[PDB]
């Protein structure tokens, strides 16, 4: 369903266009809108966004812009019934280019950069109690890394280890505390946008060393393996990406020429994506999640 109420947007926060951006945004994709929100105290590129008990939460990320640039540790919760941003928490460590995901109410940072430091270490947020705690790190160094969650497992997917872009994948198990390797990607990427849905986790975009992606493939956690389905119809990198009703949707990235404004919806019973709007403007490496509408 769409409850509250109210329908679903989604949300895309912070991103970067010659400078990080501060806009946070909503676009209902029952009628076409845009709504502008309040902005994000701190801008930020290369964060992520998810969703816990309604509210929304910007993780991680940098502030690129002519005074300096900062790396983000900052956790920041955005109440769409008040719409105000709350800051949270800080993790231990700054985090660009970072991944998150949740499990059973809990979020998970993974990675990412602080200055030339890429991380392997992991962080688990419990909002009942506003606090971090470190867990096992993963077995390889991942930042602009894509993550997701299916059957209460997290996945961590491509990235960069500080010399090579990665195809390789891994899979954390949260009653062992424990990383395993998966079966690698078919496709070298760092910044594609990954999300589940049905069984699989899915991966499009991103940047192999030489140029941004087109290519999407998913992994049948069943089969344990990856095959592509149909590309998007832009190439892009450091892409956004949500589940909305059942499809997968990107905005936004870096196509190697233009900051993209593009948004497309992929429909997984017809294999087929179409574009469904435009943001406001183009931009890259923004959080992005769904949450109720705003008042
Ligand atoms: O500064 C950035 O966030 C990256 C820009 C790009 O991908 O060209
Ligand atoms: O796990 C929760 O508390 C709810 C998350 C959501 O709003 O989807
Ligand atoms: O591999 C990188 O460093 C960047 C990838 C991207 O543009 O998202």
């Amino acid at each position: 369903v769409p409850r509250g109420m109210v329908g679903r947007l989604i949300y895309t926060a912070g991103g970067y266009f010659r400078q990080s951006l501060s806009y946070l945004e909503a676009y209902n994709p029952s009628n076409g809108s845009w709504l502008r929100l309040a902005d994000l105290q701190v801008p930020r590129s290369g964060l992520a966004g998810c969703v816990v008990g309604g509210l929304l939460y910007a993780v991680g990320g940098r502030n690129n812009s002519p005074d300096g640039n900062t790396d983000s540790s900052a956790l920041d919760c955005y109440n769409p019934m008040t719409n105000q941003w709350s800051p949270c928490a800080s993790m231990s460590v700054p985090r660009n280019r970072i991944g998150v995901g949740v499990i059973d109410g809990h979020i998970y940072a993974v990675g990412g950069s602080h200055g030339c430091i890429h991380h392997s270490s992991v962080e688990r947020y419990e909002p009942e109690r506003d606090e971090w705690h470190l867990v096992a790190p993963m077995l390889t160094r991942r930042i602009g890394v894509g993550v997701a969650v299916l059957n209460r497992l997290l996945y961590a997917v491509g990235g960069f280890d500080g010399t090579n872009r990665l195809n390789s994948a891994e899979c954390y198990y949260p009653e062992r505390n424990e990383w395993r390797m998966i079966t690698p990607m078919n496709t070298i990427r760092s910044g594609a946008g990954v999300c589940v849905l049905h069984n699989c986790i899915y991966a499009a975009g991103g940047y192999d060393g030489q140029d941004q992606l087109n290519s999407v493939e998913r992994y049948d956690v069943e089969t344990e393996t990856w095959t592509f389905v149909a590309p998007m119809r832009h190439h892009r990198s450091a892409l956004g990406i949500t589940v909305h009703q059942g499809k997968i949707y990107v905005l936004g990235g870096y196509d190697g020429h233009t900051f993209l404004d593009s948004v497309e919806c992929y429909d997984p019973d017809s294999d087929t994506w179409s574009e469904v709007t435009r943001m406001t403007s183009g931009r890259s490496g923004v959080g992005v999640a769904v949450t109720m509408e705003p008042c």
